[PDB]
């Protein structure tokens, strides 16, 4: 009901922090934006290490006329560290088998292993994580269970690859897997735990996101300039701080993402950040935590987080059917659209929330479709056109 949504006043993005203004993109780039970053560094995502100067990884297969001939598949592992037993993440790659020339690329991240993204028995079972917080190899009946969430035929028809990684390998996703992730490789000399600025897991699925894109620059398959990057969910929260962190990313496309993600926080009392940050406090650093039920006033909210995209592509998409807003999602991506316009370039277009199956925008798109909280095949459609209008 939305006459029961508390009003506000947004925090304002194009402001700096002592209240002056931003005329132009030179002062957004240059002042505003490094603090827009900063903030949410310090106080939602916590700070990541630097790149890997040099990336550890291997090709371990490279199979033609995958696919039923329509597909080059890889699969390429990727090492946090040389050590052994130790966080490594296994990257497969779909290419259009007709590519004449190095072909645009959509990275995502998966919430199954790569066994799940298409019906393709050349692909290793990969071991997951379970209900009961238990790593486990997967059963083949499991084979291409995320196949409609990924649509590789239509990507490929469109002349694209995509690159899947699933995302438990970097950081497992319950609440005392930390201890299994990449995190614990970067203490210093004797620290037990992060600080309460340093990254949450949130932050480490997209510190790994680009280390696949590290690898997909090096590949001569690939146009390392028409690389974009996808995620539904948590996911999707990821996907928009790898997004802000990595400016290799043409664009990013942010799947259903609610709080932490597109979804503006002051629709609420803080309700959702409490219920985040006590059933998943591995997702955050342990600064957010101060803003559960408004204890704190969030010195942001989340279309600064959006801006951080700019002048890059941005599409933000909702379901109608739940315990999401769709609504407060779409209004993320309207009121961080200014920020697009300082470059020339044309956001959400609109204040007015679209009805079903209405996409609007250019550079910002949006659409809300009919269903539950999912991929589908109608959101693909949509990301395609998308993606052809970034790419040209």
């Amino acid at each position: 009901d939305e006459a029961k949504v508390p009003a506000y006043t947004l925090p304002a993005v194009l402001a700096l922090k002592s209240g002056q203004p931003v005329t132009d993109a030179k002062s957004w780039t240059t002042k505003r934006r490094p603090e827009i970053l900063a903030i949410y560094e310090a106080e939602v995502y916590g700070k990541s290490p630097a790149r890997p100067p040099k990336l550890n990884y291997e090709v371990k297969s490279v199979e033609k006329q995958a696919l039923g001939g329509k597909a080059t598949r890889k699969i390429v592992t990727i090492f946090f560290s040389d050590k052994p037993d130790a966080p490594k993440m296994d990257l497969l790659l779909y290419l259009p088998a007709a590519a004449a020339k190095p072909a645009p690329v959509i990275l995502g991240l998966s919430f199954g292993g790569i066994h799940t993204v298409a019906n393709d028995p050349g692909v290793p079972l990969a071991e997951q994580w379970t209900r009961d917080n238990r790593k486990q190899p997967s059963a083949e009946k499991s084979r291409g269970g995320e196949a409609s969430r990924w649509q590789v035929e239509k990507i490929l028809a469109a002349g694209y690859g995509l690159a899947t990684v699933y995302y438990e390998q970097i950081e497992p996703d319950f609440a005392g897997g930390m201890k299994y992730g990449i995190r614990p490789l970067f203490f210093k000399p004797g620290q037990t735990e992060p600080e309460p600025g340093d990254w949450g897991a949130v932050a480490a699925w997209a510190w790994g996101a680009s280390r696949a894109m590290d690898y997909l620059e090096k590949d001569k398959d690939v146009d390392a300039r028409r690389v974009g990057l996808i995620g539904h969910s948590r996911l999707g929260k990821a996907a928009i701080w790898a997004g802000a962190q990595d400016a290799r990313f043409t664009f990013i496309i942010s799947n259903e993402s609610g709080e932490g993600g597109a979804a503006i926080s002051r629709r609420d009392y803080g309700e959702r950040t409490t219920a985040l940050n006590t059933r998943f406090p591995h997702w955050f650093d342990g600064n957010y935590k101060k803003y559960n039920d408004r204890e704190n006033e969030m010195p942001f909210d989340s279309h600064m987080a959006l801006a951080l995209m700019a002048p890059r592509g941005l599409y933000v998409a909702s379901a109608e059917g739940q315990w999401s807003d769709p609504k407060g999602e779409f209004l993320g991506a309207a009121n961080a659209s200014p920020v697009w316009e300082l470059f020339g370039k044309k956001g959400i277009g609109t204040m007015t929330m679209p009805d079903l199956h209405e996409p609007v925008g250019d550079s910002v798109r949006y659409h809300i479709r009919a269903g539950k909280h999912d991929v589908t095949e109608y959101d693909w459609e949509q990301y395609l056109k998308f993606a052809k209008a970034q790419w040209g």
